[PDB]
């Protein structure tokens, strides 16, 4: 299943944009580079994420680096989907358990080994355009 929506960052306050080998948390509501091509394996648990605009895949390196990507073939590219109880959703890298998309109050981007589920920087909500 593929569906068309933005992640609005709890930290941040603005949401999560590929800009292209950039990724940034930046974006007012309806930005171009916000609007996110999100695609949901047939088990539910796995998605990837590809900017509309730049056709680039949000992907997290060995250094824990979140990097835009046209390439997605990777495992590096493919995130598990959590629903937290706190009704916020989380992205862990499937390649490297235990990390996470986060962002600071300024939109940046975090390095996977320096996160963790429990820290608002790695929470979002889901908002259709």
């Amino acid at each position: 299943q593929l569906r068309l929506y933005q992640l609005y960052s709890r930290t941040s306050g603005k949401h999560i944009q590929v800009l292209g080998r950039r990724i940034s948390a930046r974006g007012e509501d309806g930005d171009k580079y916000a609007q996110l091509l999100v695609e949901t394996d047939t088990f539910g648990s796995q998605v990837r994420i590809k900017g509309k605009e730049t056709e680039f895949y949000l992907c997290m390196n060995r250094k824990g680096k979140l990097v835009g990507k046209p390439d997605g073939t990777s495992k590096e590219c493919v995130f598990i989907e959590k629903v937290l109880e706190n009704n916020y959703t989380a992205l862990m890298s499937a390649k490297y358990s235990g990390w996470y998309v986060g962002f600071t109050k300024k939109g940046r981007p975090r390095k996977g080994p320096k996160t963790r589920e429990n820290q608002q920087d790695v929470h979002f909500m889901k908002r259709y355009p």
